[PDB]
């Protein structure tokens, strides 16, 4: 999904 301020 989302992590941080990066999602994949
Ligand atoms: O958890 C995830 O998918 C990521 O950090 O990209």
């Amino acid at each position: 999904x989302c992590f941080x301020k990066t999602c994949t």
